[PDB]
């Protein structure tokens, strides 16, 4: 199962884990449980650099679903209203 989103903003890693975060927006997870249940799983976001980016589910935000993905290789983008493929992966 893959579940379709729209990265509404981005957040820049400035920590030492470089990890680009996302406020994702599920279009099929508009409930808090749906979310809940996907943390751990692995997003591909399609980076303006024409490269797939794997990230993981760290933390939710409120009942609306929206789930927040910190992404391994920390790459920046802006491309706000892009849409992500959120597999799941259930480790």
């Amino acid at each position: 199962m893959r579940i379709k989103g729209v990265v509404l903003s981005y957040r820049r890693s400035k920590e030492n884990q470089h990890n680009n975060v996302m406020i994702i927006k599920p279009l099929d997870v508009n409930s808090r449980e749906e979310a809940s249940k996907l943390i751990g799983r692995l997003v591909l976001w399609k980076s303006p650099s024409g490269k797939i980016l794997k990230g993981k589910i760290v933390r939710v935000h409120g009942t609306k679903g929206a789930v927040r993905a910190r992404f391994e290789k920390g790459l920046p983008g802006q491309a706000l209203g892009d849409y992500v493929e959120i597999v799941l992966e259930h480790h």
